[PDB]
């Protein structure tokens, strides 16, 4: 029997991945830039047994659903081909995330599975190839191989499409993210990629957004990073508005949280917001101002709905 | 002695959006717009000028308006007094036959009816152009209400040059209709567009496409090409709402139900009922459809929406009118 266990942390995209150039290999229409979070993660143990008939995934103690079981089986097929065996695996996975709060486990789940498999089957994959393996499960997972800032290079094929870690001289140690708890990303983004009247607008600005953001981290320039990523995040959501037919991930409460962020800026508490495939609002903020910003939120939201996390420096990690 | 006049003006809905002012004081817009004038919804406004009157008075649907609206209306009438070269104050009696509680706007038809009423009362002999200009000062969209069918508001660059005109459609307005999906709300158009215009990160994007949209739209009506019209106006409308998303801080007029309404429109398209939607400063979804499909399209909506929430109107051919 072959087993291994690993922990991967979720990451939030500051420059968004939204829309695939290639649905089967998960190659993106554009590069993305993300930060990896300390607080939320997945621990996954994988066990390969000559005895097993089909792949098993137990998550937080409970067997998973149809589509997920199928989603896992097709993914392990990839792992089997790569490793060169025919072993089925029993996967035991736990998400360390506030429950029923809508946090995406996608990135942390596949990065963790990829790394656990790597360990179990002794593949000694390089980070590049680990990121590649993770990508095949979920595009965002490619980034969770790394800590701090990470960039997913879109490439043009399976070999060239992967993430890498960005050294920012420890800037990530100065930063945090506040979550305000309030249609599938894969399904949402394919509709928008395929049909949206505003998608071209998204493509025309994404590289510049990205360049500006990467420059800002080179200078550890928070306001400048913050401004571009906020703009970029909003433009992603604009594209869904142009889909055929239109849709939104946002609700009034998301807008209320956004308004609170602008006010914090006016009161000289720099922070910037972004949203993914749901109404949750994430507030990038400097650690020094994290408590102050949270207080401003507490005036309006339940304390239980205001959850802060640091940015973790290290990457995916083997659990011995 | 006593000078009175009474007018009926119909509301209009924009297919190409006015959204954002170049001049807040005189209400000169950042771009041209194109609308259609609704047969079913209108305002009737009577104005009576009397030397004895010492202050303008406004009665709306039989009721006091309040010192706020009262003050606002007197400011507007000053414009009329300056225009007429008199100092006569007016008693204004107005009835809105517009589902305002249901969220439809009354300001376009209200200000158009008032402009026309004063012109009739005072015998100003204003051209439709000057009527449009007078209406515009009260509310931009009111400039278009002077006219029936398809109308366009030319933005101009000053108070003399910004006004609307009626577009001759070869009677195409008679083939069209508009379904209103009243959606459970619940930020003014003037204040909203101002925040967006001043502030929105996506406003330039709106500006870079509006003229092309408008030219395509007008070319579409020249040809009575309903699909060509519907497609561009629907994209225009959506782009207008995108800009709000970019404002500092962002906001939307749209709620989940609005999105549900758009979805049904798209199903209607796939199912051979051509129609297209647009939304204004509220979650209500308006559905441009050909008169011959009005009923079929309403029934698709009637599968999910309360019957009282689905209201259709034809498009009127004629413009603002003087009545008894
Ligand atoms: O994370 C980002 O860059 C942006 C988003 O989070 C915004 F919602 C999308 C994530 O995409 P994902 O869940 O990875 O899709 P998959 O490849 O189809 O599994
Ligand atoms: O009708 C349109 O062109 C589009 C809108 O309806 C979309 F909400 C805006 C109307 O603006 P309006 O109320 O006329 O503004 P005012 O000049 O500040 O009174």
């Amino acid at each position: 029997v072959k087993s291994g266990k690993a922990r991967a942390h979720t990451n939030i995209a500051l420059i968004k991945y939204w829309g695939k150039a290639d649905e089967t290999y998960i190659i993106p229409m554009n590069n993305s830039l993300s930060v990896t979070l300390d607080r939320f993660y997945t621990e996954t143990k994988v066990t390969f047994d000559p005895d097993f008939t089909e792949d098993c995934l137990i998550l937080n103690g409970n067997e998973v659903n149809a589509k997920e079981k199928e989603k896992i089986q097709n993914y392990m097929n990839i792992v089997r081909d790569l490793a060169g065996n025919r072993l089925h695996a029993r996967i035991e996975s736990e998400n360390y995330v506030p429950t029923a709060a809508g946090l995406a486990s996608s990135a942390s789940a596949y990065a963790a599975l990829a790394a656990a498999c790597n360990e179990a089957l002794s593949l000694n994959l390089s980070d590049t190839d680990l990121s590649r393996l993770a990508r095949r499960g979920s595009g965002s997972a490619s980034r969770s191989i790394f800590g701090g800032f990470a960039e997913w290079e879109k490439g043009h094929d399976d070999l060239t499409s992967y993430a890498h870690g960005i050294n920012s001289n420890g800037w990530e140690k100065d930063l945090s993210m506040i979550f305000v708890v309030i249609v599938s990303s894969r399904s949402g983004m394919s509709l928008t990629r395929d049909t949206s009247r505003f998608y071209q607008y998204w493509l025309d600005h994404v590289d510049e957004d990205l360049n500006e953001a990467k420059e800002a981290v080179k200078n550890q320039d928070f306001q400048r990073l913050g401004e571009v990523i906020e703009a970029n995040g909003l433009r992603m959501h604009a594209t869904n508005l142009g889909a055929q037919p239109p849709f939104t991930y946002l609700v009034q409460e998301s807008y209320d949280a956004m308004a609170i962020v602008e006010q914090c800026r006016k009161a000289n508490l720099p922070c910037y917001f972004t949203m993914d495939a749901g109404p949750n609002v994430k507030v990038l903020v400097e650690k020094k101002n994290k408590q102050a910003v949270m207080e401003q939120f507490l005036k309006v939201f339940d304390e239980s709905k205001i959850i802060a996390s640091d940015i973790i420096s290290s990457g995916v990690e083997i659990i011995k």
